[PDB]
């Protein structure tokens, strides 16, 4: 089960205060689209008194913001992705210049951002993320019928919108979040592959998430699967660790490698 | 070579009518998210069981193809494939929070999905399912004149419309429905081919497929043949088992290998 | 010269049957276009006529459809190759669900649909369809001047409506008809190229052609020629076989290999 | 130097405006099938003929040139994309000649109306095989720099695609022996993705269409034809042009490498 | 840590608005030229320089980014395609300098006012030898993830390419040693057919444009340059970017592999001298 | 310094002349466009007319078109580089009918038109053109900061119009110019590179450009540097030389090879 803890009713205040301080935007190949920052405050305020209804316990079920909120949108006529970047403009989530919160989880005093769980198709990934990790919420999207889908812990989105939604609001309270997996978003990248087998923008977005999660407190854990030839992925993961607060390669049902960004430093295996 | 319309069928009616208006559901590849019309679905399955009832129980493919039954076949309710994803948003179809409902085909104890019948050009794909699976439904698409056309179980279509229209009606009632073959979708699949000489948004759809059979209770198997190179087909099959419930690779008119999810877990040959 | 027998007369009537039976479309990279099966009719009634008022021995210049019909026009704002398959739709021709009618040429008992005389450039394709195949009806397009179009079996069109009209208008009375050559339709198919080095939809074209000449019980046989690899053809040569009801390979002025799909069974070489 | 008219090409006038009238013809790339304006060619056909009796049959290259003759140069009568559906453009192919064509003593002898392509690497030959061993009576200049052939009487210097096809439908089906050096402006702006042998499939539609327009109107041209191609595949496409023109020869360090010809004694391989 | 803001400064404003107003300006990518509004530049000059009076002269790089100082942080004044044909855009280079452009200390010594772009594979150890080895007065953080220099003082978090300009053109003019870490927000944003070394060709072009509108406004920026490029063409793409940039460094396994510095000197290519 | 000699004077009534009676056009992707023959006109009467005011003795940053003319702008909605080219048309520069004017710049006896200065980066174009080819007229454009900024010869340029204008303007009154760069229209070039690594369109530009001088007897010299792999450099020089007058190869510092058409014929280094 998921349970909010006093810890989580006492952040709600603190987390309205980290989304309405910062407006914050996403871009990536088109034009920069501001977060509608009210919808996660909505959704925070849903999960709390549903909480309320039951014990602190929660299931996972009940919290998917398809069933608590009218609206999933967090984005707020059409662009091309092969359009002008002077007249669409660019835009990067903002760095924190303040020191960000540091967590437990998925390592000792990492700072508050995004680590990608890679690998190979059956490296372990999904196995490694549930039984080593164990998140407090498992977010599931783009994946087909497994054991994972039957735990309380359990929550089963459909859009980017959503798993924002779920990440933010509930990584912000303290809840240790996880996506299994990012697949939906990365096999609809489109534009032209670069070195890797793989668009460059995806990089750009793995560091827009992972500050958008430090400038709001969160640690989260994504499941980041490429189509890459199965030489090629260490030449990803070793980019991906520029990208990200925390970066775990998988092969072989065990952790090749690691890379987290901590109080202690950046640490490497 | 007949369709027979068993009382447990005539019992399914009614609960294939709430598990379709319990969740809505939409389908997206490179473009904008479509909505399903699940009301078609229902007055497809009245269509069927109203003919049984004329005739014997003992219905002739032919008959129920959607075309003759329906006055109008769509189920999606123009952008391009090269859009920005962040305009167009990005949507899978959610996975079920349920323990799925478990089949006796195409494996024992296989759960609610999609099965991938793979394998090179003559591999021996259409005589393993004809022959080794014996679909109750047999839906022809894109494929030339053979034997199994004569088939009284053959119903074909035209378009991917009637496909999820016979697949999910006909599935979920508790019929063994399998698709001879999906190639007019996958050879109109645009976009850059990532690795393995392939689109990777055929992955996320074969999930989107699977997912959307999960939730209706349905157990079908689809032969993918994709254009892809003889010795790059193991590949793409070591993807697909991760992205379906079911997985059949046919090489010299013979099965090379499995994978099935099933009760008692993910079984491999 | 074009003889019409009793048998092609007799013919007339089932043809118009056959005709307004089943509506039919075509796509490719677009979307799904009709074909309007009156004006195949009217160019029936034409050639009929025709061969009344004549001794029965037609000329193959005065059958040509812009001499007998007012319009050409078989298709009824502007789509691109490159648009979302899902607000297209995917269209294939329907197959047969009784017997397809059986033929003498260009194999005996050969099923009715289309056979592709496949061969690099000067490997003796249009030698061994005017010698070895001597067709009735013999359609040139996008071809230049050569001995072959100076026959009274010659029927010279500019359009793919012009191909149809003729194909599925005098194949469906009894007559072998013969496509030299279908290069204007291959080398415009514009698209990404798949594994072979031709576009994937190359493949469902040629089953949608042949599924439209089965329906109308036509035996056709086209020399399809494709931009491709003096040793990527082998490859090629082996996924039409998948896609058509005949396939013959040209080699060195002579047949390299054959297929035909027969009452007999699929006969290879 | 000079472009001489003959009471043949005299007597043609007639039948050529018969062959242009007789046919409609239209011309397709990678867009939707453009309609030919006939009445255009006839009218610089009559403009030649009324310059040529006001010479004394002896005309200047120079004087023959479209943009001097004629008000408007345009021969083919909103905006459509190269990729764009098939099936909502249609397809074109110029329609074949069901008699015998009109043979020619140039650039083969009894070659049949079309079009020759003229083949080779940059510095193979061509410009010079052109005017030393072929030597036209009409030598057209269309993308090229600046060389000792502009300096003739036989050279006529165009800037379109549509100024091409007048001079070589017009002065070609009246006898004239028409050649074009070159093509280069057209190829070059081919927009699509490269097929088999680096260079787009539709180029090899256009050489057949182009040679059938030629074949229709008793046209005997050659043009040098030299797309951007690796010095190994040139010899996979001169192969593939032979299958799509009446004539073919390639060049190599100065000399004819080989040669095809679909003549009335048949096709000839070197 | 602080930005400290000298009388040297103070007395450069005039000079740096004379030279902003003297010469208009434009930026061109793969689309329509586009106007850079000189007046937004002016206008974050005239508001750093009122906190830096509030404050005794020592100002914080949070307190100093464009979205806090000024209400619209737009320089560029419907949407074209960056395949539309280039005759119907035309093409748009900012013009060089007629006079001998104005020398700095920083990056290198005797170096020209203009754009130094620092390179190098990912981990080559570009952002420790920014920090370390060049220690830039004003530190413009972008698109990079949370690292020790985003603690920093004289770290400024932009989010838009109108922002960078802005305090590299504003700050950089008044003689302050400006660094952007990253640039690869734009890099990986660039749309079109990449041309050979893996990347697009418009890229070349822009730091040359970056380069000479900083040479107009006596400028000395550091950009790093992360390309997204095999490991195998990296030395292809410097020499590349060595003739499009007034300074270049390459860096391998933490330390600097190449530079080149276009000095009062001249054209120094890898000289003895520690940054 | 840049000086006005008598010859240069007795020089503008026959460029004027040569601009009338000839109307040109450009081509590059998109439609045919007219260049405004009257603006080289007002450029050549301003630059006259500011030689008189000074000693015939003028300084590059006088004459750069922004400062003398009120709109720099030569070529008079908006078309994509992919559209039918039949719906354009194709446009090239004409021929001229008559001997070319010679000239002794860059080689004795050369014809008037375009040379290019080709060489890989830092292979000594920009070093050979300023101290081997001495030009009188040094157009800087889309270059970094360099000693030949400070050049009184040099005038500082920002648009294509602009780069035409004082070519054609300097060029036809028998002025030597040259163009170091032409890189912001080349690596602008948008299409599919072709055989080279080259878009073909740029060598068609070369001509066109090259016989833009010929019709208006000028003698330029182009730094052409366009984005090639070091290995294919040698096929594309060699492209260039059949595309230009003049063409000049550096490597190392030093003139590598040479190409240049005189009234003494075509010479190979
Ligand atoms: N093709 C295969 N054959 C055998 N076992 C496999 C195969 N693919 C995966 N497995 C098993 O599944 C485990 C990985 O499961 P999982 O965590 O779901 O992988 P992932 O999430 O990376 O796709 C492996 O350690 C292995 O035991
Ligand atoms: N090229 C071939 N040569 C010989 N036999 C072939 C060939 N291609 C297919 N076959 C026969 O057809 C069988 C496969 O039929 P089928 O099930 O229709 O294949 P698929 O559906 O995979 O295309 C093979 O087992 C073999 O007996
Ligand atoms: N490149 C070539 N060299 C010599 N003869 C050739 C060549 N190409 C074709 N031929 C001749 O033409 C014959 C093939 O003719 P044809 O059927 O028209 O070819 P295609 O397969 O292109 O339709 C060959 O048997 C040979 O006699
Ligand atoms: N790179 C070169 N080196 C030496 N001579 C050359 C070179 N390129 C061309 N030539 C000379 O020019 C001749 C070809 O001239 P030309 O007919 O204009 O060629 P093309 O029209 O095929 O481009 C060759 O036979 C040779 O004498
Ligand atoms: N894969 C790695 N394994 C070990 N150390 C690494 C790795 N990647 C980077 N480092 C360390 O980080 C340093 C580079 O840090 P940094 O300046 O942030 O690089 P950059 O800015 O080029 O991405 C290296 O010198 C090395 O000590
Ligand atoms: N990577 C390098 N290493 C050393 N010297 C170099 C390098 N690149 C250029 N140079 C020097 O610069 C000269 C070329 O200068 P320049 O004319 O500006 O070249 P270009 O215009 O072709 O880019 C060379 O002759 C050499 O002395
Ligand atoms: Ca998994
Ligand atoms: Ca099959
Ligand atoms: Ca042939
Ligand atoms: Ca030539
Ligand atoms: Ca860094
Ligand atoms: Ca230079």
């Amino acid at each position: 089960p998921i349970v909010v803890t006093q810890a989580h009713i006492d952040r709600v205040g603190i987390a309205a205060d980290l989304l309405d301080a910062s407006p914050v935007s996403l871009q990536v190949l088109g034009r920069p689209t501001a977060i509608n920052t009210v919808v996660i405050k909505t959704y925070i305020a849903a999960v709390m008194e549903l909480a309320s209804k039951q014990g602190g316990s929660l299931a996972g079920v009940d919290i998917r913001p398809s069933v608590l909120l009218k609206d999933t949108a967090i984005f707020t006529a059409d662009v091309e992705s092969d359009v002008d970047v002077l007249d669409t403009g660019i835009y990067s989530v903002p760095g924190l210049a303040r020191k960000p919160v540091t967590h437990r989880w998925p390592s000792e005093g990492i700072y508050s951002g995004v680590t990608a769980l890679m690998g190979a198709t059956g490296s372990g990934k999904s196995i490694t993320l549930n039984e080593k990790l164990r998140p407090d919420v498992l977010i599931r999207w783009g994946e087909v019928a497994e054991a994972y889908d039957e735990l309380d812990t359990a929550v089963h989105i459909s859009t980017l919108d959503e798993m924002l939604i779920v990440c933010i609001g509930l990584g912000a309270l303290g809840f240790n979040v996880a996506v299994d997996s990012v697949r939906p978003l990365l096999f609809r990248l489109k534009g032209a592959a670069s070195a890797g087998g793989i668009v460059a923008v995806f990089y750009s977005l793995l560091t827009d998430i992972s500050n958008l999660f430090t400038q709001y407190d969160c640690s989260v854990v994504m499941v980041v699967n490429p189509m890459v030839d199965a030489e090629k992925i260490e030449y990803v993961f070793g980019q991906v660790m520029a990208s990200t607060v925390g970066a775990i390669l998988c092969a072989d049902g065990n952790v090749s490698r690691t890379m987290f960004r901590t109080n202690k430093g950046r640490i490497f295996n």
